[PDB]
């Protein structure tokens, strides 16, 4: 029986009225009752000179979790100098992968956040989560398409329609990766051809431009090119230029 009373929560040893302290396995879960006031710990918790983390519900947890010095790892046991589970461990300049997520942490054993470069590449932590970036971000008004926390370089479709993130340079000197204006014109890149209206975004189906008639795939924004096409069951010829001929 784990009653929580008045926002604190308690483990009664049942048949006496009496609360528990100390460590306590509770359906798998670890808890842990201040040996002095015999409530379940929560947040971020240190423990004999050990840095623990445990959820709203009082149940220790093992992953990458903000403490005043920054996100910290609390580990599997044994991950480093056969450190107990859930302890905060050193781990320094290294990547950490949480199935799928990615993180990277510093020199002081806590995970980056913001913008970094790390051997030579950029790439950007969430603050709130210290969790590598996926998909369509907007960071102090500008717009970027990640992927692992790495800025891509491409055209991609983000809550407005497809915009072309840029390599660096290209405009303003973006870097690699920023979506910039790019109005009225072909994009060629790497074989495949885009065409951007004056709100920046590439158009998606048929298309009559200078004359020419092009179908823009609608999940790529990507010209049919380089042969025959059937597009709502016709079949059309698309020469190289991206013209239907
Ligand atoms: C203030 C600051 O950030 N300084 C950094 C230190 O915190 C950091 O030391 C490591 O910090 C982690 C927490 O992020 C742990 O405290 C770690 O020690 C703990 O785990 C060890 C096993 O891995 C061992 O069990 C210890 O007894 C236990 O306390 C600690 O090494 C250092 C090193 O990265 O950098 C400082 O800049
Ligand atoms: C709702 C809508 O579609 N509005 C269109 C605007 O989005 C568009 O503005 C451009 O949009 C691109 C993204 O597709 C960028 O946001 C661009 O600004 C960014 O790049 C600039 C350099 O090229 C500069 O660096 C800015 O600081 C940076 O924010 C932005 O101009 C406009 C113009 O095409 O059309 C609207 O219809």
């Amino acid at each position: 029986g784990m009653r929580t009373i008045d926002g604190k929560k308690y483990y009664f040893n049942t048949n006496t009225a009496e609360a528990a302290t100390g460590w306590q396995t509770i359906d798998g879960k670890k808890y842990y009752f201040n040996t002095n006031t015999s409530i379940a710990s929560t947040g971020y918790t240190i423990i004999n000179d050990k840095h623990f983390y445990f959820n709203t519900d009082g149940i220790m947890q093992i992953g990458v979790f903000k403490g005043p010095d920054g996100f910290e790892y609390f580990a599997p046991a044994n991950t480093d100098a056969n450190n107990i589970e859930g302890q905060a461990i050193r781990y320094q300049n290294r990547f950490l992968y949480l199935h799928d997520n990615i993180y990277y942490f510093g020199n002081n054993s806590k995970a980056a956040t913001g913008w970094v470069t790390i051997d030579g590449r950029r790439y950007y932590f969430e603050p709130n989560t210290a969790i590598g970036a996926n998909g369509y971000k907007i960071i102090d008004n500008k717009n970027f398409y990640f992927r692992n926390g790495l800025p891509q370089i491409g055209v991609f479709k983000g809550p407005n329609g497809f915009e072309y993130f840029a390599p660096a340079n290209t405009d303003a000197n973006n870097i690699d990766g920023q979506a910039i204006r790019y109005q009225n014109r072909f994009l060629h890149l790497l074989g495949n051809i885009y065409y951007f209206g004056n709100n920046s975004k590439a158009v998606t189906g048929w298309q009559t431009i200078n004359g020419n008639m092009y179908y823009f795939m609608p999940d790529t924004a990507m010209a049919a090119a380089g042969g025959l096409f059937e597009i709502d069951g016709v079949i059309y010829f698309f020469g190289v230029d991206g013209v239907k001929a």
